[PDB]
């Protein structure tokens, strides 16, 4: 796809990566409730990233 | 609230902000299906930010 489409796809990938950074940080804090929501948030970011990749890849 | 707590809260805030930015890019692209998943992702990141906020302060 177009450069704008590629920038969007890159941003979806960066967000998916950042959820794992935050997951590890919440694990270090032993913040279990929040780590759980962040695990699901990584799954949701992956859903977006895959949808973007299928369309803009 | 400790440095690590503050790093985690700010990271949750950043992820919420980046998903808002990505949703606007996806809207500019008129990529409907992707914008819809991103809207749901943005709300999920808000939940994480608010969950961190209610726990950590």
């Amino acid at each position: 796809g177009t450069k704008q489409e590629k920038t969007a796809l890159n941003m979806a990938r960066w967000i998916r990566s950042q959820t794992l950074t935050l997951l590890e940080k919440l694990n270090e804090l032993d913040a279990d409730e929040q780590a759980d929501i962040c695990e699901s948030l990584h799954d949701h970011a992956d859903e977006l990233y895959r949808s973007c990749l299928a369309r803009f890849g």
